[PDB]
């Protein structure tokens, strides 16, 4: 079993940044691959980054060049740096976790951004 914690969601204005982070708890050791995804009301998950334990990631288009996931293995921690946020990226923000042999899937409990000016 692995449990997925997330933090660093909220309020912040356009053109600002964020950090989420999502911690990693129980049988970490047996993760293969961490990912970040977003759903705003009435629609589907977007996803938006994906990275290995290698360090290899991949990205959606509609946030490359903005969005950077990393992870610190030490800390089972995945990170995604979510830079010139725009009033589109509101949503709620999740944080997936493939393990034991990519065959299984756990997810976190999600955390709002809200991009406004107020
Ligand atoms: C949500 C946290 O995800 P991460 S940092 O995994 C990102 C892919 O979890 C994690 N923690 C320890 N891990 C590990 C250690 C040794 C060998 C293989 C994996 N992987
Ligand atoms: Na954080």
């Amino acid at each position: 079993e692995v449990q997925l914690v997330e933090s660093g969601g909220g309020l912040v204005q356009p053109g600002g940044s964020l950090r989420l982070s999502c911690v990693g708890s129980g049988r970490v050791r047996t993760i293969n691959t961490a990912g970040w995804y977003r759903q705003a009301p009435g629609q589907e998950p977007e996803f938006l980054a994906r990275i290995t334990v290698g360090g290899t990631t991949s990205y959606a288009d509609s946030v490359k060049g903005r969005f950077t996931i990393s992870r610190d293995l030490a800390k089972s921690t995945v990170y995604l740096q979510m830079d010139y946020l725009k009033p589109e990226d509101t949503a709620v923000y999740y944080c997936n976790a493939d393990f034991d042999f990519g065959s299984r899937t756990a997810w976190g409990q999600g955390t709002q951004v809200t991009v406004s000016s107020g």
